[PDB]
């Protein structure tokens, strides 16, 4: 499949944020799935360039995808 992602760094989330984030401040996102991680997650990159770990299961989270996907 991959060429040789074995040397690629692996990024995982260990806890999730508890405060919802404004759509006006989210710049991007990415899904965390590597089986090397304790669990699935979403990493939101903010307008002030901060990266936050969020629960895939939360509505605010999912709706934030919708808006970034241009809804």
């Amino acid at each position: 499949m991959q060429p040789d992602a074995i040397n690629a760094p692996v990024t995982c989330c260990y806890n999730f944020t508890n405060r919802k984030i404004s759509v006006q401040r989210l710049a991007s996102y990415r899904r965390i799935t590597s089986s090397k991680c304790p669990k699935e997650a979403v990493i939101f990159k903010t307008i002030v360039a901060k990266e936050i770990c969020a629960d895939p299961k939360q509505k605010w989270v999912q709706d934030s995808m919708d808006h970034l996907d241009k809804q």
